[PDB]
């Protein structure tokens, strides 16, 4: 399976100045649950924003840099390489990769952050006319998760 995995706000912001604009531990756990034991594919800038590979899953970075080498990271150099990756593969970021892959993926796991943040990085527009809602689960608010958020699993019609 090829899936998108993304958290975006009400205006599809996903990033600002190399950071996630919000602090939502529930969503980090969501990502850990979905992608542990599987594969994340991300563009070079997203990887550098993170700074290191995420544990207990395959980390694949897409770059044109033939010198790029990071222990624990597998490098690919073309979009076509993604399709040769075995198992459940999650397109993880950023804006550029999402723009390249949104018309190709089977389904999307979206965390909708119910706020309006300043951003410089955006998920591409999509329409629910093209996507069936397999599930929609509101995240719980608490001490450490203080912005409303909803977990969507959308499947291409
Ligand atoms: N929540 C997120 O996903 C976040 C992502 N990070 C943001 O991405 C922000 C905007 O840059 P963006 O172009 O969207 O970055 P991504 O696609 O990760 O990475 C772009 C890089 O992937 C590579 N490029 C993507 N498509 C291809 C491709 N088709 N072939 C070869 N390389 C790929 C290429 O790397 P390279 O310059 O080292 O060659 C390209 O410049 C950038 O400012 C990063 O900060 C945010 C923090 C939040
Ligand atoms: C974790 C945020 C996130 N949520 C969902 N649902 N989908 C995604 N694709 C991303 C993402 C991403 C890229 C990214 C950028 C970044 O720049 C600072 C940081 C992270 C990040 C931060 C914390 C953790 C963690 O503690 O588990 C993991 C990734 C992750």
């Amino acid at each position: 399976t090829l899936s998108i995995l993304v958290a975006h706000d009400l205006q599809r912001v996903i990033g600002f100045e190399n950071q996630l604009p919000w602090h939502l531990p529930n969503d980090l756990k969501h990502v850990k649950k979905l992608s542990t034991g599987h594969t994340l594919v991300m563009g070079r800038k997203t990887f550098e924003s993170i700074g290191k590979p995420l544990p207990n899953r395959r980390n694949v970075v897409l770059t044109s840099d033939t010198s790029f080498n990071v222990e624990g990271v597998d490098v690919i150099h073309s979009i076509e390489d993604i399709y040769q990756l075995p198992g459940h593969v999650f397109i993880f970021g950023g804006q550029t990769l999402f723009e390249e892959m949104i018309d190709k993926v089977d389904d999307m796991y979206i965390t909708v952050i119910e706020g309006k943040f300043r951003g410089d990085t955006f998920f591409p527009p999509y329409t629910f006319e093209d996507w069936e809602v397999a599930s929609s689960v509101e995240g719980k608010l608490d001490e450490k998760n203080t912005i409303p958020h909803t977990f969507l699993h959308l499947i291409r019609k």
